[PDB]
This record gives C-alpha cells, sequence and structure tokens, in this order.
C-alpha cells in the first residue's frame, strides 16, 4: 500500500533504537521489505528525510500536545494537570518519541537539534507562561517559580522517567514503578510539592 | 602536567562531539601534544574511559553525594543544598550536563555499562531513607515517592543547563540565568505550584 508512510515509520523507529548518525536509509528500505532506489525516490538527500521527521511525525506530536493551550482557561492548575495527562499519554502510545527525544534534540551532536528550533510553538508557550504568570498575580499560583521555566520543568519531569526506564529497571533498589506509578508522583509533587498539606 | 591537560581536553572534546566520534589522536593534537603521549599514559581506550568515570566522573558524583548522612533533622534542607551543589557543580564544570546526556542516559553510550559499578547506592538508599522518615512522621507529601525524587531532583536541575544552547536560539526564552534556574526548582520542590 503507501510505500511512503511505511518507510516514514521505518524511520522513526530505527532512529529511536540505534540513533541517526548510525542508521542508513539502505537499512530503513530492507527493514520493511522494501528496494532502497524507493527511499531516494520519496526523500532526494538525507537532510530532506529528517525534514519529513520534524514536520509529519515530530511536529504532529508537539501539536497535539500544545494545540489544547488556549489562552481564556479559568484555572491554571487544570490546564498543567491536562499538558502533563497528554505529555505520557503520547509517550506511552508512541514509544519512539522519549527515546529520539534525549538522543536527537537534547543531546548536543543530535541531527534533529538545529531543525527543531525553526518549529517551536512559541505562541502557544507564550499563551501559557502568560496564564500561569496572571495566577501569580492573583496570588492562586506560586509567586517564587518562574512561568518560563515551568515548561522546561513540566517537560523534564514527564519525559526523563520514561527515557531513563530501560536504565531503572536494571538498579537493584530502583526497580519496580510504571507509567501510573510515576504520572502520580509529577501531579503530587508539581501541586503541593515536598510540605505535606 | 601533560596526563591531566590530556584528561581535561577529553572530557572537553568528549562533551562537544561525543567519545564514539572522537579519536585518541584527535586529542593530542587539540592541545597540541604527540599522539605518543596519550597512548604512554592510557594503554587502551577503554582505560581512557575507566580515568574518566574514576578522576572525572566518580569525583563529580562523590562531591554531591559526599554531604548527604543520615542524621539530618530536616528534610528540605537537605534537598534544597542537594539542588545547590548540582547547579554550582554545572556552572563551574559546563562538560558535565552534556556528557551525561550523550553517554550515559543515551542507549548507545559508552560510558553507561561503566557507570552502573560507580553508582553511589549507599548515599541514594540514606537520602531515600530520611525523605521516606519525613513522610511517617506527616512533615513530607504522603503521595511522592521517596526512590524516585532523587530522578525528579535531577531532571528538574541537570536538563535545564543541558538545553540552555537550544533555549539561547530562543528570543522570548533568552535572558534565564543560573541564579534563576536554582530559585524556580526550590520553589517548585517545596510549594510546588498550589498556594493555600
Amino acid at each position: 500500500k503507501n510505500t511512503r508512510e511505511l518507510l516514514l515509520d521505518a524511520a522513526t523507529t530505527l532512529f529511536a533504537e540505534q540513533g541517526i548518525a548510525a542508521t542508513t536509509m539502505a537499512e530503513i528500505a530492507a527493514s520493511v521489505g522494501v528496494n532502497p532506489a524507493m527511499i531516494h525516490y520519496y526523500f532526494k538527500t538525507r537532510d530532506s528525510l529528517l525534514d519529513t521527521i520534524i514536520e509529519e511525525r515530530i511536529g504532529r506530536i508537539i501539536d497535539m500536545i500544545w494545540e489544547p493551550v488556549t489562552g481564556e482557561e479559568d484555572d491554571p492548575l487544570i490546564m498543567v494537570r491536562d499538558l502533563v495527562n497528554r505529555i505520557v499519554n503520547t509517550c506511552e502510545t508512541m514509544l519512539w518519541l522519549p527515546s529520539l527525544w534525549i538522543r536527537e534534540i537534547v543531546n548536543e551532536g543530535g541531527a534533529l537539534r538545529e531543525k527543531m528550533l525553526n518549529n517551536i510553538p512559541i505562541d502557544k508557550m507564550n499563551k501559557f507562561s502568560a496564564k500561569i504568570a496572571e495566577g501569580q498575580k492573583q496570588g492562586v499560583i506560586n509567586s517564587g517559580i518562574d512561568s518560563r521555566l515551568l515548561i522546561g520543568s513540566i517537560i523534564g519531569l514527564t519525559m526523563l522517567p520514561l527515557a531513563t526506564a530501560k536504565l531503572r529497571d536494571q538498579i537493584p533498589t530502583m526497580k519496580g514503578l510504571s507509567s501510573e506509578d510515576i504520572v502520580c508522583h509529577v501531579t503530587a509533587l508539581l501541586f503541593t510539592g515536598l510540605t505535606n498539606p
């Protein structure tokens, strides 16, 4: 059926398992039993494939996480609760996303790092930072936290435990924690912190 | 000291372009030293990595977890001191957040396997026991996990410094200094987003 979509799904899977630099376009085609002549037909250069990953795979994942964000939310605490849920639910369905995030975005030698910068949802992130800062002015949100740095904090608290899941499964006094066991921890930490209510 | 100069050159080049891509001939040439000297101090490529784990990573890991005892009377002072020691170390040694993501967090890392046999399991168990003791007393939130908090603190402190170069290429995200990071993370870990 659709050869282009099959090879893009094969590209994201192989890049998440062993990295971009190590994976050749000949390997991606062979992994789905497709002739390497077809991968160069849909993607002229190696750079053209990465641009399609950023637009038709990464971009679609980034938009579905930040699109329900408006500037009219009446409760900032519901807005963050929903964002945390959408990040963990996306990573639980699309297992390639947390692994590809550390390897190619966070890493300084990542191939998708530079291309990512020109596809950041700056408009909806500014709306999130404005809504959470409005809550700080009203006194319903903690005055000590930073409205801009909170985006990074939420991403770090949700994405990193799933990316390091295989690593903690190897540490003796650390193994025995699920996707549900982690989301409870992040929600309890973001809302109440360490001081008991 | 040629040995120390080449070890500083090794950690810098591995943080900039990775281990797999960096040759021992490139490390020696980057400091104007003959490649005959790097094989003199480090017999194998594996010996160089073991020295990085013992004399560079290990020293950094020990100085962050050594002030942690089991006798802390206040668990929140213990977490704010830990946060301060992580950010202060990363601010002085810029290669640390970079080398952490590239070779231990990453599944294809060269230091990943060697790091497992140098984890401060004893002092981490003391941290998890002290924070769990606070949960029993009812002074610490019962909802959070004593073991997962270690990862949470590492994630809240290490990741913003690892993504600093990425943030710097964003206009609306530019300006946030290192002192701004430690204040946000402390206010988030202590009180969270809610107010009474």
